[PDB]
């Protein structure tokens, strides 16, 4: 049987629902997300180190002269300085390569196009669950042992990641790094590889190669200072802590985890040999309902009774048709006739919400009364909605007293238009 | 010294410009692309094949009955059929699985984002010729022995690609393969996996079994043909015979080879000792173009003369400054009178450009006569322009044709103004 719903994308929170076939008794539909993934579509451009340079023993002929040519390393500076060392000549060189430890602490310069959407999926459906997960395209099917879920694409696409990316030893750092063979000495990636094993290093250390003055053989330079290590100075805050949704970042293959936003309309295959005729589920009447306590807004501030009459006991279920208010357990054994308990979980001073037992309607009224605790550590499950966040106390001298700077204004051009008729 | 101009991108085409600065004689510039592809970033999703049907040998007891559970592996099939072969009962069971050979034959659904820019240019000045090659971006510098060039990025983005692509045998079809497991029978996609040599066989075959009855002991089952060889019927031209703009396309890494369009502003970093003073080039005076054939719009379908007085024997460098016109050889080895011979190029009935020899410039007044060839194998070397190429005979017409319908009008309204101020 096929039904369609939209989850909200808050995991952990459980979302109630009625599946009814028109000639079966209504069942119970309780559908979780309890992990969901993101991963996007990257690819790495360069690989970033420390330098260290390498200076060769030079070259010095006493009596002749000397001239040295480019090779394959990274960046030379080969000069043939003349009368030295006593006329001799001596031709310095001196190239940077990788450190002498890259494979741990390797900084790569990864970019981010578009992401993908796994979700973790439990159903339960009524007496049956199911641990599921399914890709959020608008049409892989997610197969169970025997139900099929689509799950169309989410309301608003989000990502928490920047069109650049750099992945340190285990950090995730939205920083616009330069393009490939296109750097700055000092800046990061002054040192670029394509990968920690090819070769065809780039590099900018301005490596300036100096005239040696001593009585013993040596060979001096100069150098800027490393600019992976000026950055790894500079480095701000990671993604794990800077995420704009609550989300957690993970990287074998750099996923987001657990975010919190939008909504995934779901689409769903119920199974023809789960379900019930009506001919053996029970027959309810008379619902009522009393309120207690309804001290508002923290997690389960209400409490509610229900009165009610049935024909057998079996099983029911009990399901909330407006929006304001999500019942809880959503399956109570009911008796012949019984007392049973609800918890409301509202965020506003009123409550106008219907209860369908198992074909049946009723309403609940009540004033909610503000809390005395600062401070707490859950999380919400409903939304304000206007026309429903005002007291009705309020709403009555607000109308008296807006109705009441009307009506002597009515009455002026009433009295105006029966002046005027009558002449 | 830093210049900057504009190519046009069409390979194998030369392009002339002549730097110079205050100080200096002009020297030559020919700056032609050679070879240009472009590369954008691809990942793959999946690997499709055709396949086998593994039905391996049945189960029978010979009074017992028997179940079956599932097991990792593709579409799987089991049915555990009753009273056959005179109660006796078989349990036929099948899958599939990639076929044969599929290292060979494999279509590989690549999705392609973004795309780089190489080039391939050649660079000529003074009389030094160097061989570079470039990406085409505004940040990342080329260096030749002793120049350096950026190329600034295109005018206008261009792909001969789309968002989905399938790679078969060595060519590129553009289609809009369905998502990872996401398929339907019968059509393209049906068995799926991330590489070849991993695991996570994923199939809809819609193989169906069929309760067996004969003599002996077999296993009859139905199934639709398959999706990918009722593709490679109804596979259309590759992307090498439907190129948007003659781009050919080879594909170890995909790229998308000698595109033309647009035009690639570079900036270039000339070397000093490569200039020559203003007391080395000869001083030239006294110039005449006495333009002769102009057969137009060919290659070079024009002879011009050049008429000059200087003073010293040397090399000069010509050039033509307006955009109706482009020469041939950019140098000439003058004497101190000569009569030095050129070549134009222009793509319209006038030839009314302005040639300096070594900085004096001079014009050039011919009619060009219409080729006499309907099409020839070499691309225009210059473009039409609108109130250029149209001829000067019909501009007379024109202008005397409306000026005697606007003149008329002006002795109209002068005899008015005479008739009321005289009255």
């Amino acid at each position: 049987f096929e039904h369609a719903t939209t989850v909200p994308n808050v995991p952990r929170i459980p979302y109630k629902a009625l599946v009814e076939r028109a000639g079966y008794a209504p069942l119970n539909l309780e559908i979780t997300v309890m992990s969901s993934e993101l991963i996007p579509s990257t690819n790495l451009e360069y690989v970033t180190c420390k330098y260290t340079t390498v200076v060769p023993s030079p070259k010095v002929k006493c009596c002749g002269t000397l001239e040295c040519s480019s090779a394959r390393h990274a960046d030379y500076n080969c000069k043939v300085f003349g009368g030295v060392y006593p006329e001799n000549s001596q031709m310095s060189e001196a190239y940077v390569e990788f450190s002498a430890d890259c494979a741990a602490d390797h900084a790569q310069a990864v970019k981010v196009h578009t992401a993908a959407l796994k979700a973790g999926l439990r159903i339960v459906y009524g007496n049956t669950t199911s641990m599921l997960d399914v890709y959020v395209n608008g049409v892989t099917p997610g197969t169970s042992k025997d139900l099929k879920v689509i799950a169309g694409p989410i309301s608003a696409a989000y990502t928490p990641f920047d069109h650049k990316v750099i992945i340190h030893k285990g950090k995730v750092y939205n920083y616009d790094f330069p393009e490939y063979g296109a750097m700055k000495p000092g800046a990061f990636g002054d040192i670029q590889a394509t990968s920690l094993t090819s070769n065809d290093l780039i590099a900018n250390t301005d490596i300036r190669l100096l005239k040696p003055s001593a009585k013993n053989v040596h060979v001096p330079y100069t150098q800027a200072a490393s600019g992976f290590e000026m950055w790894k100075n500079n480095s701000g805050r990671p993604l794990q802590e800077t995420a704009p949704f609550g989300c957690q970042i993970a990287v074998n293959p750099l996923r987001a985890v657990d975010c919190a936003y939008g909504n995934i309309p779901i689409s769903l295959d119920i199974p023809n040999a789960a379900f019930v005729r009506v001919s053996d589920a029970p027959l309810v009447t008379a619902l009522k309902c009393e309120v207690g306590e309804c001290v508002y807004s923290a997690d389960f501030g209400g409490i509610a009774t229900l009165q009610y009459s049935s024909d057998r006991e079996g099983q029911c279920s009990v399901h909330s048709h407006s929006s304001t208010a999500t019942l809880q357990e959503s399956t109570v054994h009911v008796l012949q006739k019984g007392g049973a308990t609800i918890h409301f979980s509202t965020a506003s001073p009123q409550a106008n919400f219907i209860v369908s037992l198992c074909g049946k309607k009723t309403t609940c009224n009540a004033e909610c009364k503000p809390p005395a605790d600062h401070i707490v550590n859950v999380p919400h499950k409903n939304d304000q909605e206007f026309q429903a966040a005002v007291s009705q106390t309020s709403w009555s001298w607000l109308f008296a007293l807006f109705g009441g700077a009307s009506s002597l204004l009515v009455i002026g051009v009433m009295i105006f238009a029966c002046s005027a008729l009558l002449t």
